[PDB]
């Protein structure tokens, strides 16, 4: 390991991995600590779901990400067990058990949010979502010119989805897609606009995807290489990273204090920029941890010294969640243009289309995959292939819905997977509702518990607001409702419902961004650099500032660039 | 990818690990294949519960075992969904879904039977517990002979002990694992001898273990590489190798038939010496596919041609389970040797013991440890420090409890992990019983279904024996009730069960060894060499044709050995 | 009608249960596969428990069930008694 | 007539039922026919049912009915969670 460097980069997730390709790219000395191991192969922060093995099991994704999901906070359990037996010893409280928070009151909890400790951070495992924010969801960047914010914004997302790779067209060829895109495109006919949901993804084959990463973003490998002969880069992975250290007069940070979790060392690592992109929770956690902000229990009569809004106006969206088994209607569609004689399984039957007829519901590349699916598999009773690809639709937040939608198959499933019914019937559904930042809702830090690294445990001080939270997510509810309906009843298993509080992995706000500290109640600004810090930038959903609903990252990695962009405009690459 | 290799392994768990540190080791020309891809880190096919994360939360490593399980042969499903909305696409019978074998039987299944596809297979998230078998539970290696097939056995378990680093010591100085050593000891004095569970791990630090793996056996880097500047060895992950191709006259195999799982491209590689090692039931569907056995629903009309024991005599154990919750006495007992000083959290508080003290129940480690524990930990009523490693406890196999046994922690919890009940008072309890070789008891493969390799479906008719096995079976619950309760109560979620038949994963004698093909009704000769075939081997608990309680792989491990003797004898390497 | 079951009124699901007794059970054809190897095994899923073989699963009124009490299932109802419109009228 | 395991953590106070019923059209092919073999209880001809709601309009109105349901009850309060919005069994 090094000493000097001229930026360091905390966590090595996708909004690191931004920071490192502009930084490393523009010729700028770097290196990364990341708390967490590479585990997923060669291609280091690569997508887990990327083998062969999981896309033709993909419900057994669902164990890869919860075995990486590891719970922010746990409230201290009282579930009572009186059917130990009496020589078993048996507790007289409910005391502090198995790591959980006793500072947690499990009423005011986003008890489903976790973390993930790996090199690519989240990337590893999600579900790659790519959409932009649209106004009403989206932090100004320009004030005063609407015109300029937006195209500052194009720019930005249009980086931003050339390094995730972002696309709509991966699933065009699915069936069940086209099924699902078409009858929603039919039945809101010019009220709302259906399509691919954009995918960070590219398509190798009929049955493989390339699922976008970290490593997508960049490839992690340290720099110089035989590739990269002028570039410098190194990853310092099972490093845990606790404080960056503040010069007196709160103007700069001065050093960052890391434990190597193999050796057991500890360093203070210079740097010229430091860069905090560990996540919305534990970039909050690092700096509560070197004196910004407020450790322990929230006390107003003790306002802090650093960055008072640090951990205040948090925001997760609303989940619902359905499942929906196809209508015979729907089905029966599947197969609108076949003309089909005799009976199945017999020497006599057939079934044959029009190529190109103009009455044909359906285009000849579905005819061909439906006329060979009933052919080659008479014995099944459905028009479906059997390796069509999922579903992928989106309608995407507007006004008048003011919620993101998701009708596809997520790897991420909420129960025992079930079996009774054919998988291609199945559709998922998951509508996110927007959250109103209000102060009162808090991530915070224990001064007296700690985690299993031994930093000040978080804890959650949060209820979805009243008003428009609470009434566009009941209203979000209903419009699952009576949209899934036109495309086949519920699952029994699936029914509609709200999801545990933060399961959805969409915290903002954390360490949010504004113009002006005090009058936007924010902690960075629009270079997503800390007020008051020279050289300290905080990346991430923590920086959103906004009630959004659709899924935020590719607006952080955005966020990102920009500050890249004024890095760029004031430190110096150090001469190679 | 070479076209002509000396040696080709299929697959890389730890037996086609074995074949390649042997041969080489001794020159040969090695490719290995494997179907599923790299996807531990840089460590090629390591145990996947060696990062610091998952130590710290050994809970969340099920999610990783659950993850890359995937079961052999799934019966038609039958539940009754009848509450579907009646717009919904509804079934008329009970067909085939979701990749469901209707060939199986559901009431003559090991319904708990699965694999792993990736690089070091099962032992990237094994156990790691290898005993070796006494003579009871073993095959003969040399007949006519007790001592001389002693002296054989011995000096190949030696070996495969050192490539797997097997000890009884890496938890010699955990408190729980002698809390429970220390009484079972006690409680069957004279009558049974408990020891630590021979376990193939090194321990790093008084909270890390490295548990060996396919990695510690061949580390599965390409040579020639500056570590061994002379050997030669290839592994090529996502290929499926589906078939061997024999000669006319069925004396000599002339090349394996591969799919490249990434170009979709199919290849014939050519090579000296073929070493099938992809487990019990691939490579038996590897040889089916090839013309060995019989294809199809057994048929003892149509003898086969070759091979007729080759997936018949199959064995797996019966396995009981519970978990118990430590006795208060018990708990009582870990700080019998301290001495207190009144009110913990007070002032006047505080622990101590007399080091060396001839009075003591228990060593000077542990009490330093109890002592240190209960004064950093005041709030908490337990004397067990926070990450004392877990118990790793067994009495072996023997004639008067014929019986494998685990009393330990393992990371494979077959229910949802429960947190009422601190997990410092759980232990759980695994019995192993053996299970005679019968003709009738069957792993075969379809004539029609395929899996999702597009290769032959397996399929199982399995009952455990009446007689002995089954008898010896409940025996053995009656046993684990017995004993547990020595130790604690049974804890609720847990109670004492039959787990589901092949979730044990210890299924032999699907291509099972003897001397002789007809009389020993056998597959492989003593150099795991398929009769007829001067240059086809296989290796894996395949080849072990006895009733065995105890974990086989270590055994299968020690026959990989002496066939590498055979194979070093009778080809000779290529000229670098 | 009992002051302890106005009293208590979530124990009353437990009386109707009580007398309500299914019309047609078909076949069960649930997996069993963890009792002992000591235990008396099926090798089919035959006629168990009242079962009735003549009815095909998936086209039941799986919930009907029938009350034999003097009063019938009046001795339980809800006692909601709306008029039917022309509409749902013969 | 509760359907689950009542739940206890949320006050009874709070909690609504909502039941809708829907008409099914009568056809020939819906039957309630009698085992000339098998027989029940009382050594009567054992009852078998033939039944599936009728595809077209029940079909439809029961999907309606399902949304109607949803729709409804959002105007009073959101959903018992064990008490999810579901079709029971015919
Ligand atoms: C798990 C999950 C997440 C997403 C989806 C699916 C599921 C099941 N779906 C998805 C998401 N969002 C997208 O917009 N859309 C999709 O459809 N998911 C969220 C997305 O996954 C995250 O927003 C994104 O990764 C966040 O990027 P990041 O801000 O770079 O944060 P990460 O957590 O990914 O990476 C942080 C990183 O830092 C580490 N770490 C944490 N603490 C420390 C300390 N103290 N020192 C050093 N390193 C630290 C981690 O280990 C880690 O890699
Ligand atoms: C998953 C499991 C495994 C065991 C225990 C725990 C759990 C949850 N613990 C345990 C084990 N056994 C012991 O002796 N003691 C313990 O403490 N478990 C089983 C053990 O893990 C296995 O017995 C052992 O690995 C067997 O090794 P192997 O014979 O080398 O077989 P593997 O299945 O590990 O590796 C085979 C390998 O081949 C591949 N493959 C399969 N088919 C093909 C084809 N057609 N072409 C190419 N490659 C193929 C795989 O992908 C694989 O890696
Ligand atoms: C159980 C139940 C049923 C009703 C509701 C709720 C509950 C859980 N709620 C409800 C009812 N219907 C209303 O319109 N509104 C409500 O809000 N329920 C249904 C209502 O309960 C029935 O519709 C009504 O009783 C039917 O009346 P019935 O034609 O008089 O028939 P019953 O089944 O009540 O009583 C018949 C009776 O005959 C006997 N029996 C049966 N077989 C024989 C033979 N072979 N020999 C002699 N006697 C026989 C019985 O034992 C019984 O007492
Ligand atoms: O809860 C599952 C969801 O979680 C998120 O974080 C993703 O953005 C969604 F696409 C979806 O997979
Ligand atoms: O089912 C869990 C078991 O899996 C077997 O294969 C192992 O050998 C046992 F040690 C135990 O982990």
């Amino acid at each position: 390991m090094d000493i000097k460097y001229d930026v360091v980069i905390v966590g090595s997730g996708p909004i690191g991995c931004t920071y490192a390709r502009e930084l490393v790219g523009a010729g700028y000395k770097v290196a990364m600590f990341d708390i967490g191991e590479i585990d997923s192969g060669l291609k280091i922060g690569a997508h887990k779901k990327n083998t062969v093995e999981y896309q033709k099991n993909i419900d057994k994704f669902v164990n890869v990400i919860q075995g990486q999901l590891m719970s922010v906070s746990v409230p201290v359990n009282t579930l009572v067990v009186d059917t130990l037996s009496p020589t078993s010893w048996q507790a007289s409280t409910f005391f502090v058990r198995n790591g959980s928070n006793p500072e947690q009151d499990p009423l005011r909890n986003l008890s489903g949010q976790a973390v993930t400790r790996v090199v690519g951070g989240m990337s590893t495992h999600w579900t790659c979502a790519t959409p932009r924010f649209d106004r009403e969801q989206r932090p100004l960047l320009v004030k005063d010119d609407a015109d300029a914010d937006d195209a500052e914004w194009d720019r930005l997302y249009t980086k931003a989805e050339s390094y995730f790779q972002t696309g709509t067209d991966q699933f065009k060829e699915s069936i069940r897609h086209n099924l699902v895109l078409n009858k929603l495109t039919e039945e809101y006919k010019g009220q709302r606009d259906f399509q691919q949901i954009p995918l960070a993804a590219t398509r190798r084959s009929p049955t493989f995807v390339e699922w976008s990463s970290a490593n997508t973003v960049f490839d992690l490998q340290n720099r110089p290489n035989t590739d990269a002969p002028e570039e410098r880069f190194n990853l310092f992975p099972a490093v845990a990273c606790e404080r960056v250290v503040r010069n007196a007069l709160n103007s700069e940070i001065e050093s960052l204090h890391i434990h190597d979790l193999i050796s057991g060392d500890r360093f203070e690592i210079k740097a010229d920029v430091y860069v905090l992109t560990a996540g919305a929770v534990h970039n909050t956690q690092l700096l509560v941890n070197s004196g910004f902000g407020q450790l322990g229990r929230p006390n107003p009569a003790n306002p802090p010294e650093l960055l008072p809004s640090l951990g205040s106006y948090i925001t997760e969206q609303s989940l619902v969640f359905c499942q929906t088994v196809m209508s015979t209607e729907l089905i029966d569609s599947v197969k609108s243009d076949m003309t089909i004689r005799g009976t199945p399984g017999e020497l006599t039957y057939s079934v044959t289309y029009t190529p190109g007829a103009s009455t044909n519901k359906h285009p000849d590349w579905w005819n061909e995959k439906v006329k060979n699916h009933m052919m080659q598999h008479q014995e099944d009773p459905l028009p479906i292939p059997f390796e069509d690809p999922e579903p992928q639709v989106t309608t995407l937040f507007q006004p008048s819905h003011p919620w993101h939608t998701q009708i596809h198959r997520d790897a991420f499933s909420y129960g025992a997977v079930q079996q009774s019914i054919d998988s291609r019937l199945i559709v998922d559904w998951r509508f996110f509702g927007r959250t109103e930042p209000k102060e009162e809702n808090k991530l915070w830090f224990s001064d007296k518990i700690t985690d299993a690294y031994n930093m000040p445990q978080p804890t959650f001080d949060f209820r979805f607001p009243a008003g428009r939270t609470s009434k566009e997510a009941e209203d979000m509810m209903t419009d699952m409702c009576v949209m899934s309906a036109k495309i086949g009843g519920f699952l029994p298993g699936s029914l509609p419902q709200f999801m545990e509080p933060g399961l959805c992995l969409h915290l903002g706000g954390t360490h949010r961004m504004g113009f002006d500290e005090k009058e936007d109640n924010c902690c960075v600004n629009t270079d997503s650099r800390v007020f008051g810090f020279k050289n300290l930038f905080l990346g991430g959903c923590g920086n959103i500032p906004t009630a959004y609903g659709a899924n935020p990252t590719l607006t952080a990695m955005s966020l990102a660039i920009k500050s890249c962009e004024y890095i760029k405009q004031n430190f110096t690459p150090s001469p190679f």
